[PDB]
């Protein structure tokens, strides 16, 4: 029935209001609604990516103890996804930075990851995502941070779970081959690395405009990444993508997903940005029942589900 | 005169970049020599002239120039330099040619020999290897800058400064995090200047008139200043801007005052931007009615 291994949505909210640390739940940030996740599951989605802030989960020093209350909501969100049989992606949505400084210690990052993985180590439907969208930082450091995360996760006995690794240049698919070639060297004793790339369809690829460049821009922008995955014997996932509810973007989205469906030897699937309870009239909202993408884009995603 | 160079970008020939070749007067336009003269009379002595590689040398960068677009580049350079000011020849290309990363240093060197040959006798031309390399291999960026230098000097253009640019959109605030390898560039004329760009809005994109704080500019160039000094190099801010408001005014003068006490490494600064097709642009330095011309230029007069 389904075309891809995974197809689903980001569930954004716990990383909102990032200028306020620790911030206040219900005021600066909010966790996803399990009831609307249930609706997306009924439509055929089977993966939900859950952004959160490292600084809220493990305050002050990333080698320290977790904050019990923010951790409790991360756990509740994750286990509600997995109790339904869907995969939950644990995403420290941190851009390679902690208190807005580049994470320069792989050893500290490895300890952070042992701490996080230890909370989920027996749940095979959890997916660990090393960090969202590394950018503007040393390329060997990005490799070493991803490897430190893998090592920390596996050291906790979390050996059944997939690990989504992310590259530099905001992990963009269109920029992957000439920036992130060194990422092919990552190692995992469980052999469960998936290369997570992001792809937006507006002029600069920022995903801040509802206008897409053209009706073929998604396919165009992931073609070289597809060939890189195949040449290197790797698997990938599109962990964020979106376009506006308009004709050109819808055609680009269909074209991109149809191209991925012809290349499932390397593409494991795709994850829309974004659902979550605090989006309102956001141009990309996948939140049931009234998000614009839930109403107008989901019908073009259903062929893959 | 506080700095070796202080002036403005003269934007327009790179407009309408989706239309190649595009049509002069419709998709793009060259700078107005009369308004350049006005900025010269205010004390500016450097004008950076963006243009598209594909419009100057179409189809293949190893090919022959387009005569019409080249003639207008030449006319613009001469309008600037005949007065005694410096003209920066800026292939405003982001490390890319027909939207693909420039992966051949040899082809890029040939492009640069072609361009430098047109200006080799003019000591007031400055060659800028490429605008704002980004999202590409760090060793390639080094190699492209070196290939440009080699091409320029091979043409006999030996008197001119060469502005080199780094990765991360050549940002000053990101320089030490990504561009350390750029220290190894060599030039037989010993006239390399490291050109960095710095904007003052939250994400550094230079698209908002709001600045983060009254100190954001000086903050964002401190580690780059230290890198230049530690490595025995000289730099220039080749693009900067802020909105016509109190916070940005203060951020601009605080950044320039810091550069002024660090002229062992900083050669000066170049505003973004003047040019004839900006209209009501938040940063327009175009005389007589650009917002920055009216409201920012008065705060820059102490540096002219």
């Amino acid at each position: 029935a389904k075309v891809f291994q995974w197809f689903g949505s980001n569930e954004s909210g716990a990383e909102f209001g990032s200028q306020n640390l620790p911030g206040v739940e219900g005021k600066d940030y909010i966790w996803p609604d399990p009831n609307t996740i249930d609706t997306l599951i009924s439509k055929g989605m089977n993966i939900f990516r859950v952004p959160f802030m490292m600084e809220r989960l493990v305050p002050n020093s990333m080698t320290g103890s977790p904050d019990p209350n923010y951790l409790a909501d991360l756990i509740a969100t994750v286990n509600a996804i997995t109790q339904k049989g869907a995969y939950a992606v644990v995403d420290p949505h941190n851009y390679g930075r902690y208190y807005n400084s580049i994470i320069s210690s792989p050893s500290d990052f490895q300890t952070f990851w042992k701490t996080v993985a230890s909370q989920f180590a027996s749940n095979p439907l959890v997916i660990f995502d090393t960090n969202n969208a590394y950018h503007d930082m040393d390329q060997t450091l990005v490799l070493n941070l991803n490897q430190a995360a893998i090592d920390g996760i596996r050291s906790a006995g979390a050996t059944s779970q997939y690990i989504f690794v992310e590259g530099n240049s905001w992990t963009g698919a269109w920029t992957w081959t000439n920036v992130n070639d060194n990422m092919k060297s990552l190692t995992d004793p469980s052999d469960k690395i998936i290369y997570e790339m992001h792809q937006y369809l507006d002029s600069d690829g920022s995903g801040t405009s509802a206008t897409c460049v053209s009706s073929t821009i998604g396919q165009e922008r992931i073609t070289s990444a597809t060939q890189w995955l195949r040449a290197n014997g790797k698997k990938g996932i599109i962990g964020e993508f979106a376009g506006g509810a308009n004709d050109v973007c819808e055609t680009a989205i269909t074209g991109m997903l149809d191209y991925m469906a012809q290349n499932t030897d390397v593409w494991t699937g795709a994850i829309w940005w974004a659902a979550g309870p605090w989006w309102g009239d956001y141009i990309f909202s996948m939140e049931p029942d009234n998000g614009i993408a839930y109403q107008q884009i989901l019908p073009i995603l259903t062929p893959y589900l």
